[PDB]
């Protein structure tokens, strides 16, 4: 466990993270796709060998010793909001099952289904709450990457909120 569990935010691309393992905002069929997932798919190319897991769930594949955590978000297009929301929470507990699993102090995460998988929507708030009902009963160092500097801000002022 890490000393002093923390969480921390930073505006970066989590292909260059600091942690002991990374969570990767994969689709189902484990291909490279776009944004968070394709800049993983770029650094830990080995790791999408049967990466492939159905939606709500995570899967995890080492590229050399380095684990990268596959975690499966709905994508709002598709997904009623009822659904939706069900299925992220879901992807959210499977990951911290997996951080528990690996012994790891420090784990670097993206916001699941904010981007392309969004259906449109604003869903900081949402995915940063799931992310915390998971992740606070695990000890790892929990960095979260963003890209966006008012996201920044605004995940900075949530987590300085609980402190
Ligand atoms: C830049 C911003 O406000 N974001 C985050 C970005 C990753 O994607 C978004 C989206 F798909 C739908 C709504 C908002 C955003
Ligand atoms: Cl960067
Ligand atoms: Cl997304
Ligand atoms: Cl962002």
């Amino acid at each position: 466990g890490a000393m002093a569990p923390s969480y921390r935010v930073k505006r970066m691309d989590i292909a260059k993270n600091d942690e002991e393992c990374v969570v990767n905002a994969a689709n189902p069929r484990g291909l490279p796709g776009d944004g968070v997932c394709k800049a993983v798919y770029k650094k830990w190319p080995e790791s999408f060998k049967n990466s492939a897991t159905p939606v709500g769930t995570a899967k995890t594949v080492m590229c050399g010793t380095y684990p990268v955590i596959h975690a499966v978000g709905p994508n709002f297009s598709n997904y009623t909001e009822s659904e939706g929301d069900r299925e992220l929470a879901a992807a959210y507990r499977e990951v911290a099952k997996e951080v528990t699993r690996l012994g790891v102090n420090s784990v670097a995460i993206p916001l699941l289904s904010t981007g392309v998988y969004s259906g449109g929507k604003d869903r900081l708030t949402q995915s940063l709450n799931h992310l915390f009902t998971a992740m606070d009963s695990t000890d790892a160092d929990v960095v979260i990457y963003c890209r966006d500097k008012e996201w920044e801000k605004k995940i900075s002022e949530a987590i300085q909120m609980r402190t």
